[PDB]
């Protein structure tokens, strides 16, 4: 066997598996049940801890993916299907994974906890791009990742009722963090040095745990990659969440006409429907034709979030907190092929002036015609108002700034100015093996493979420079997980990474070149979104 | 006895004077009466042609300056005194001047006609900086300049009535243009090649003559320096012009206590007041505290201007017309010492953030608080939002773009796209003898001394490069007056001046260095004023 592939946790015994890397082996415990399967009468309900089990639970392979929509925009395409489920779908999906170095650390080791993205409607901890064997081997860290319910199963909310309170997907993540506090020591991990890190919707989830008191005590550092809780997509109002849950119920025949109405009968009817039936009508509850908008997201209910994320961020005291935030160079390009007219991954997407004006309404839905004109003014080069190439990158900036860059910059500034230690970055390396078209540049989500050391995989065709670049990034993330500072603790050889402040607004660029310090995360563009445009929407 | 100093015109005989230049003599005829003195019952009335005279009218010195306010912001300061009247004030001021080379041209010579600026409240053709002896000697053209009524005497308007119809100051300029058609041949000038050029309010006057059919037939080319007829200061509505005229009457005691206040009784009472009394209350009729706003300006009445200047520019056909437009580098800095808080010509004017916010309301009066927010958003460097130096240059840009640069670019683009050949420039050389503080850069109005060849005056302390630079500009202006093209017709050696088009938007920089082609007259900033802000005011 291996003596270290057998571990006892509070619920029972487990048997892991050894993973091979070019640098050495790693012990992995994949598919650990941390919650009772949220099935039958437990659909839409908060999770319960997994009851203890007899015998040895097999933890040698990833468990099922939570029921979710499957992307079909480009069948057979690597760029889209790398995010699709790689295990079979099931509501029995509340399982987590633990990577630990070999040999097992004898002293408490800092813990990294991954939260996958996917717009709160998709994602899985089993994706190949989340393989934590290279990050754990190269940095001797303990890596944990969990599955959480997405879509209606995780975020359908009838606010007020007990049958569908909403945010149960966030509670799934919290329970996995409580499991980490109670069991990560058995794997050699320090429960007093837990660093959350996630991307997109996962980064937004990490931010909502900062703003939730019960979750705040379960971790000590946070990393938010291309996402923030205060974005225009990460939360939804109580009234709007009720309308979508009612609309989804209507699309699946709930309630049976004309018997029913209240929330008890509505959720009871939803529980009888097969899981695939609810998924098949998920996108048909959104209010508009739009991109970067998702049907079932965290709801501002007063429970998990006592107020809106914007309100909690402004009134928050973040002393004793270290945050690492950042974005990719082209946040909006990935989302333009999902609705913006004239865009296609198979041509160069040289859109016309008319298509640009139409795409602004898709990228910025629910804004007055005056608000859209303010967006057109700010993102139009008036020396070349018709140039298709410039218009293509302009709409990409519109979607990326409105949804990612400016929500992140507003959070990074408020955190630093209110006690938190903040480090900011911009990822500017396009992978040599990237399958998306060249005009997308560095799309959203394609820094993850370098954070997890995927270039080190010998079965892949990365360059030698990308392998060294991946190791330097893993050093940054691990140093931040250990010390709270991505700079190497005793090393001025490489240039330093200065903290991000509300005044200087310093960040570093992450590419093959050495670190380069810059100032302002699109300060002029984000002043339009964060300062002026709210005033324009107030006076309709 | 020099027979060249004796000329007969349609009204009688004149005796001129010989003026000395380092390059040769020039025959000047200063103080030619072109209208009956608009005194007594003729105050506020359109001009009437000067009745023919017997004898020899002496034309050896400048005549009286029209009654106007005298600047007292900095007593004894060269930068302000140079614009103050240098002759006695009088309502008998409708006189013009003619410069002609020696010996007198035997072939019909193109004619330049100068229209001074001064916010329609001041100015005079007798100012030292308007001396035409150097431009006429170096380029052998015929230069004409006239006095026109300013302030209430030229632009007080009770629209509809016949006693104070308004725009009589513009009619003074037109009458002088009719005089050029009927008499410039006697001086060797060609009435079929007349080029207008004016600065600030003079440039706005040149623009309004283009938009007036009776004036359009009196000339063939136009030059507009740091001014346009479509600016927010060059015109006023009928209702506002009536309110200002009525309050001026009130401030001087018109009508008397217990007197009917119709237009006839109001003007009759105004005609009894000494001219200085009306001047002493001119600035007390502006609606609010502001800079770059003037009490009595051309009124949009349907007579001289059938519609607003912007409406006439949009619907205008300008085929067969050549226009030379341009601005100085720092159009707004000179006006900031006239009301903007924290500004002083005797310190660095390092204003605070609060003073910048207050100055925007002074530089942009009568705009909603939301409109002011949009101005601050566009002109704030959000990476250095409190830097006093940057805020100083920002408010200078706010005033310069809102009042000069963007009204000119709007005009230049519409002219080129609707039949006119347009040339654009930016004057970027700061005179070595400039008395204004260094932080004003190249202030508004300080390209005039180089256009008129003032550096060639031996009693001045200009540099050798400024003398060559002044000759370049006189050649540019003369080439445009002769051929409609500032480029040298016999030369491919020098850098060429490409026409300004609505698409490429090419202009040249005018300084000691050779010509440099650039694109866009502050295109991003002017799209805010010309495109977005009108949408913001319509939605309030
Ligand atoms: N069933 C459909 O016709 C359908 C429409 C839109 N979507 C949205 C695709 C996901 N998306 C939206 C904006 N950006 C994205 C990409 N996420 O990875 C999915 C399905
Ligand atoms: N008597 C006064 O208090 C008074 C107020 C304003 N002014 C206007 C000054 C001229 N001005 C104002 C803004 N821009 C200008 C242009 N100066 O050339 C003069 C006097």
């Amino acid at each position: 066997e291996d003596a270290e592939l057998l571990v006892t946790v509070r619920g029972g015994r487990l048997r892991g598996i050894r993973l091979k890397t070019p640098g050495g082996p790693v012990s992995a415990f994949l598919g650990i049940p941390f919650a009772e399967p949220p099935m039958g009468p437990r659909r839409f309900l908060p999770p319960e801890p997994k009851q203890p089990w007899s015998g040895v639970v097999d933890a040698t392979t990833f468990q099922s993916v939570c029921y979710q929509y499957v992307d079909t925009l480009y069948p057979g395409f690597e760029g889209t299907e790398m995010w699709n489920p790689n295990r079979e779908l099931s509501e029995d999906c509340l399982y987590l994974n633990v990577w630990t170095p070999y040999p097992r650390p004898t002293s408490p080791t800092p813990v990294l906890v991954w939260i996958y993205g996917g717009g709160f409607y998709s994602g899985a901890s089993s994706l190949d791009v989340y393989d934590g064997r290279f990050l754990v081997q190269a940095e001797r860290t303990v890596l944990v990742s969990m599955n959480y319910r997405v879509g209606a199963f995780g975020f359908l909310a009838l606010p007020g009722s007990r049958e569908a309170p909403g945010n149960v997907g966030l509670l799934d993540q919290r329970l996995a963090l409580q499991w980490v506090q109670e069991n990560v020591a058995a794997f050699g991990g320090d429960p007093t040095s837990v660093t959350l890190f996630g991307e997109s919707a996962g980064a937004a989830s990490v931010g909502m745990h900062l703003l939730s008191p019960p979750s705040r005590g379960l971790f000590h550092r946070a990393v938010l990659q291309s996402g923030a809780p205060n974005g225009p997509w990460a939360t939804v109002g109580m009234g709007e969440a009720r309308r979508r849950a009612t609309q989804l119920a209507h699309l699946v025949g709930c309630p049976p006409g004309g018997t029913g109405g209240n929330d008890t009968e509505l959720v009871a009817c939803l529980r009888t429907r097969p899981a695939q039936v609810l998924v098949n009508h998920e996108w048909h509850v959104l209010p508009q034709e739009s991109v970067f908008r998702f049907s079932f997201v965290p709801v501002v209910d007063g429970d998990f979030l006592s107020d809106t994320p914007e309100a909690l961020i402004n009134a928050g005291d973040f002393h004793g907190l270290q945050v690492l935030v950042g974005v990719v160079k082209d946040e909006g390009s990935y989302f333009l092929v999902y609705g913006a007219p004239g865009f296609s991954k198979d041509n160069e997407s040289l859109i016309s002036r008319a298509e640009f004006l139409a795409g602004v309404r898709v990228g910025v839905p629910q804004v007055s015609d005056l608000a859209a004109e303010a967006v057109v003014l700010h993102y139009t080069d008036w020396l070349h108002p018709e140039d298709p190439a410039r218009l293509r990158e302009a709409l990409s900036d519109v979607v990326g700034d409105h949804n990612v860059v400016c929500p992140v910059a507003q959070l990074a500034g408020r955190l630093a100015a209110q006690g938190a230690r903040v480090y900011a970055y911009v990822f500017e390396h396009r992978a040599s093996t990237l399958s998306w078209p060249l005009w997308m540049g560095v799309p959203h989500g394609y820094e993850i493979e370098f954070i997890f050391g995927i270039p080190l995989d010998p079965s892949r065709n990365y360059t030698a420079e990308e392998k060294i670049f991946a190791q330097r990034l893993m050093r940054y993330w691990a140093n931040f997980a250990r010390t709270g500072d991505p700079n190497e603790p005793r090393d001025p050889k490489a240039p330093q990474w200065p903290p991000y402040t509300a005044g200087a607004q310093q960040y570093v660029s992450l590419d093959l070149r050495p670190l380069e310090v810059r100032r302002g995360l699109r300060a002029q563009a984000c002043a339009f979104w964060n300062r002026f445009l709210p005033k324009l929407l107030s006076a309709t």
